[PDB]
Order: structure tokens, then C-alpha cells, then sequence
């Protein structure tokens, strides 16, 4: 009655030339790890053995709900790699319908099958009636997106619903037929709001009723918000996508009451400055990081038992942090942007 | 820059009459996992060796923060075991000053990880400000204390910290010295409310001011909520301590929609029952227990994609669930109250 524990069965394989159509045919959602070969050294070896026994695992979990795991060699499959679409290594691409959904997370059983839990789900959450509202208010640490359709026939509602289909699972689509939650959301019919990760005000997308097209090329122009949360299902999607080799990062442990106060802070600066292009702010809470908090703190030279906060250059692989007595010694929302452009224009 | 891998030194050994005063000296923070002597077949072996890698990770992670894991063989080391007061096998204890603090949650790194970096915080959270008291509201899944003092020299304040320390960290002990914050609590000087988990309404310790042992022995007594989350750092205390070998076992996503407004109900419930003692509710978040989530389905055959309820008998192994069509078919609290009603009184 326990977590569960490999039973030795190989259900995950590598996929070449010779067997991909088959195994794609296998498997009604296929999740494929591109990789490069492993260096030929036992610590490499072990590795990937390791690695692969994680896909093992993922793939016992979910063999009751059509998911299954394989494994493309970037070079000894090339081939069939470049045929399928798999172009960055080391990241997970999940097959669902016509849809290809790169993972670029936490390399672990629990966050892989939690991820693909989410694929698997339908791209589209409806909302009726005022707890399901309060539920989608609730949501700010993702980019959503929610409509006022009139029915699930409308061809407006179906084209948000393809919309979503290419975001899945990452910014969530709600959709509506209710004409008083739409009124509360101020929502005109076959409108589309654009709610930003961490802020109030919505963007109406303009000139509805919108196609797919008009709502995906939307979504992409706005999909990198102000103030974006490492997650692990995502952190290495969000780490790598820093901005001229900068990233400013935020540490705040939400449940924490400094922590609170300094996250509601960071929230207030984002939204102020929301139409900064140049401003990308990552808030990583240690909460969900446990075993980077030691790395964190020896290599930033810091203490995550309170807030903190500073500029990271990746290119340089360099950092300064904001100098904060203690927890008490926390910025105004005008000393943190003074202190962020003081650094910057540096 | 990535999450650790373990580096080959050992660190966690055995921990016996020859050695335990050393090892109690060598670390701040020592905690000691007390394991049955594992079986000589190859698959126990096996097991316990990956067991050991779990906690060697966990030491090399921690050990700059004075932290140390060691492992005491209940057969081997039975003296020792009870000396230190080591009497449930597979628990991790962890000695911090004057306390012996029971682990009894997921045996995996991260969680272990998280647990020690909780337990290395101070017992007692101050709370001054708006925004410090808005944080200590939020709180919910979680028991809590929030008591008014004069100040930090106060023997009220210190027998309450030192109240506080007995239950680190499973139950956060808040304290304030700001007669603002007191008066929006309704707190009076030297009064202490506890806050049952879920739970709207506080209940005021009686004869305050009040000693260590009037606390300890109060949060005692109302230390099992009405509604009690499944959480990784205590889930198997949690299962463990059922109600005459019965759990009332409930299904919800917090944030989806359907699950929110299926909680909210749960809540209310739980808020209109909270004196009866024989009601104990588990809530389980699927979210939470991903690896877990295939496993529910098939033994209580159920959608977790859906909120669901129902009542799980240890002693039998044998379940009942509350027959709903999808999604939309969530019971009223009357209609969940005598749903209850009708499988218990049975
Ligand atoms: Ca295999
Ligand atoms: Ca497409
Ligand atoms: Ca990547
Ligand atoms: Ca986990
Ligand atoms: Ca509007
Ligand atoms: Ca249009
Ligand atoms: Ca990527
Ligand atoms: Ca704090
Ligand atoms: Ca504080
Ligand atoms: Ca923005
Ligand atoms: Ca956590
Ligand atoms: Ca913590
Ligand atoms: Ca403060
Ligand atoms: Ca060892
Ligand atoms: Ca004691
Ligand atoms: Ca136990
Ligand atoms: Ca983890
Ligand atoms: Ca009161
Ligand atoms: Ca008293
Ligand atoms: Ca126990
Ligand atoms: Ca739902
Ligand atoms: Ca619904
Ligand atoms: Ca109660
Ligand atoms: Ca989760
Ligand atoms: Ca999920
Ligand atoms: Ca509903």
C-alpha cells in the first residue's frame, strides 16, 4: 500500500529506425528522452543506467494509462531524431494527437509522472457558478487565459480549445457559458482575457471574435511574464531562457511571513513595471528546493532562511545580492527598483 | 549548478553501544533511522542498501549545517535503541537540543531534506504588521497557536517557546508583541489562541497566563483536527492514527475548480462537526502523491481526475466510496453529512 518499486519488467526501450512506427503505434501518448550517447567512462555508464531506470519506473506508473517511455540517441539516431522533431538534449518530448510537448524539468519519477498526469488531462477547464470562479482567481503563479463562449459548439470555443492544445499543459485555458461569470469577470461574449502570471489586470485579446491563429500568436507574444516562478517541472526551460545572460532571482518562502511580505513586495514591483520588456524576475521559494538550499547558499554566499535577492550572470557565471541585514531589513517597493536599476545601468 | 549526486563518502554508519557517544558529539543535529535487521535475501539486501544511499545523500547534503544520519539495528542494537528511546521501527528520530523528534513520512532525500531544514528553525514565529498577520491567516492546513505577549524577556513568552519546542515542527507556534496585531486577533495580553487545522474559529487556552504544561497538555488534546491533510513529511504518522481502524478518505485537487468547490464543502462539514470526536477526515491531494495516483484508482477503483469520497476500513482492507457521475454530481454538505451518517451508523 506504498510507493511503488521497479518490478524489473523493460517496458522502455530505444527508439530507432527500425522500431519508432511501432512503438509510436504502441503507446497512445509516447514521451521520448533525446539524448547524447553516453561517454563510454563507468560514471557515465552508471548514469545512464540510472536515468534510464527513472524512465523504467515512470513507465510502470502510468502502463495502465496508455503512456510509454523511450529513449533517441542524438547520434546512433539521428535520423529518426531529426524525422520526429527532437532537437534539444537531455529534454523529454511527449506525443499527445498532434501535439509535441517539450519537458525540460526535474529529471525524477514523481515530477515526470506528475507532468504527464497533467498532459493527459483535457487542454480546457470550464468554470460555472461562484466557487469555480473563486478557483480560477485563485490561479496567479501561471499565465491563464479565460473566454465567454456561447456553448461548446460554437466554432469560437473550438478554435480557443485548439489554441490551448498547443500551450498544454503549461498556461491553462478556462472557458465559460455563464453569462454572470462573465459579467464578473467583465468578459463580452467570445471575448478573451489574458491574465499574467502575478498580476491584477488582465489583457483582452483584441479584435474578437479571435481564430486560433490570432490567439496563438498572442499567447507567444505575451508567454514570458514579468515575474515567472521556478517550478521543478519547468526549471530548466525557465533557466535557460535568461535575458542577455541575466536573470534576477528572487528568493521567498511564501508561507513564511517575511517571506509573504517580501513575495507581495516583488509582486508589487512586477506589475508596476510590466510592460518592461527588459525585466524578468524568477522567484525560486527554497520551499520547493530543498536540496539545492545548501548549493544555493554556499555558492550565492547567502542565508535562505530570509528573503533575498539579486542579479545572476550566467554568461559570467557571477552574482551580487542585495545586502539585507536580516529578515526585518526589507526594501520598499521603491528601494527595490532603485536598487535593481542601480545594478542594471552598471 | 544542478541537484547533487552523491560523491561516495560515507557518512551514515551504523550507529551501536560502541560508538553512539561519539556520533551524538560529532553532529549538531543527528537524526537515526531504527530499522528491523534486514532479511538476507538478495531483494532485502538490496533494498536496505538503497535505503542507506538515501540517507547518505540526505548526510552529504546537510553537512555543512551540522547535521548527521545514522542507523540503529533494532535487533543488533536493541540497547541502545531503548536508551535512546527508540521503539517504532522505520521512524527517523531526530534529536535537536532537548527534543527526540519523530519522522514518520516519505523515506526519499527531498523529503527528508525539507523535514531537517524545518526542524533547524527556531519553534516560535513572530508576527508584527499587516502583511506578517495576513501571512499567519493564510495558514490553514496546518494547526496553529498565536499567543500576545508584553515582549521577548516575558516568562509567558518563554514557557510558551519552550510549549513551542515539544511539537517543533509539526505544529508552527506564532507569537506577537504588537497590541495592533493582538486587538485584529482579538488576543488579550498573554492569552493564546489555538487555530484547529481548517478550521475558522480559535479556541483560547483557559487560565492565561499559562505555563509550559498548560500548553503542552492543551495541544495534546486537540492535536488531531476534524479534516487532516495527507502530507509526504507525515503521511504514514497520519494513515497510522485512524479512528477505530476507519478513515474518512477524500479526494481533491485544490486547484482545479471541481476540487476547490468539492474542499469547500469538505471544510464546512468538517466546521459544523468539529467537536465530534469520533470524526476524522483525510484530505488528499493527488497533486501531492503522484506516484501514488495510479495505485488509488485500480485498488478503490475511482477516477481521480474527479473529487472523490469515501471510507477506507485498515482493519479489513476494504473501501466504500460516495457513488458520484463525474465532476458536477459533488454532494451538498447536508447530502455528504448523511452520506457519512449512513455508511458509519452501519
Ligand atoms: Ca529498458
Ligand atoms: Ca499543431
Ligand atoms: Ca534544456
Ligand atoms: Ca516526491
Ligand atoms: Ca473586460
Ligand atoms: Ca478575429
Ligand atoms: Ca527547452
Ligand atoms: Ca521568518
Ligand atoms: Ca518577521
Ligand atoms: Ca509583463
Ligand atoms: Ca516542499
Ligand atoms: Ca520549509
Ligand atoms: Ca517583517
Ligand atoms: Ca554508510
Ligand atoms: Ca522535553
Ligand atoms: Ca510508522
Ligand atoms: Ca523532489
Ligand atoms: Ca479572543
Ligand atoms: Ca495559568
Ligand atoms: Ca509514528
Ligand atoms: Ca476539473
Ligand atoms: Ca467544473
Ligand atoms: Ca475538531
Ligand atoms: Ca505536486
Ligand atoms: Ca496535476
Ligand atoms: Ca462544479
Amino acid at each position: 500500500l506504498d510507493f511503488p518499486e521497479y518490478d524489473g519488467v523493460d517496458r522502455v526501450v530505444n527508439v530507432n529506425a527500425k522500431n519508432y512506427k511501432n512503438v509510436f503505434k504502441k503507446y497512445e501518448v509516447l514521451a521520448l528522452l533525446y539524448h547524447e550517447p553516453p561517454e563510454d567512462d563507468k560514471a557515465s555508464q552508471r548514469q545512464f543506467e540510472m536515468d534510464e531506470l527513472i524512465l523504467e519506473l515512470a513507465a510502470q506508473v502510468l502502463e495502465d494509462k496508455g503512456v510509454g517511455f523511450g529513449m533517441v540517441d542524438s547520434e546512433k539516431d539521428a535520423a529518426v531524431a531529426k524525422k520526429l522533431g527532437l532537437t534539444e538534449e537531455d529534454s523529454v518530448y511527449v506525443f499527445k494527437g498532434d501535439e509535441v510537448i517539450e519537458y525540460d524539468g526535474e529529471f525524477s519519477a514523481d515530477t515526470l509522472v506528475e507532468f504527464l498526469l497533467d498532459v493527459l488531462e483535457d487542454p480546457v477547464e470550464l468554470i460555472e457558478g461562484e466557487r469555480e470562479l473563486q478557483a480560477f482567481e485563485n490561479i496567479e503563479d501561471d499565465n491563464k487565459l479565460i473566454g465567454y463562449f456561447k456553448n461548446k459548439d460554437s466554432e469560437h470555443y473550438k478554435a480557443y480549445e485548439d489554441a490551448a492544445e498547443e500551450f498544454h499543459p503549461y498556461i491553462p485555458f478556462f472557458a465559460t457559458f455563464d453569462s454572470k461569470v462573465a459579467k464578473k469577470l467583465t468578459l463580452k461574449l467570445n471575448e478573451i482575457d489574458f491574465y499574467e502570471a502575478f498580476m491584477e489586470e488582465p489583457v483582452t485579446i483584441p479584435d474578437k471574435p479571435n481564430s486560433e491563429e490570432e490567439i496563438v500568436s498572442f499567447v507567444e507574444a505575451h508567454k514570458r511574464s514579468t515575474l515567472r516562478k521556478l517550478k521543478p517541472e519547468s526549471m530548466y526551460e525557465t533557466w535557460e531562457d535568461d535575458l542577455d545572460g541575466i536573470h534576477i532571482v528572487a528568493f521567498a518562502e511564501e508561507t513564511d511571513p517575511d517571506g509573504y511580505e517580501f513575495l507581495e513586495t516583488l509582486k508589487a514591483v512586477a506589475q508596476d513595471n510590466t510592460d518592461n520588456p527588459d525585466l524578468s524576475i524568477i522567484w525560486i521559494d527554497p520551499d520547493d528546493f530543498p536540496l539545492l538550499v545548501p548549493y544555493w547558499e554556499k555558492t550565492f554566499n547567502i542565508d535562505l532562511s530570509a528573503p533575498q535577492i539579486g542579479v545572476v550572470n550566467v554568461t559570467d557565471a557571477d552574482s551580487v545580492w542585495m545586502e539585507m541585514d536580516d529578515e526585518e531589513d526589507l526594501p520598499s517597493a521603491e528601494e527595490l527598483e532603485d536598487w535593481l536599476e542601480d545594478v542594471l545601468e552598471g
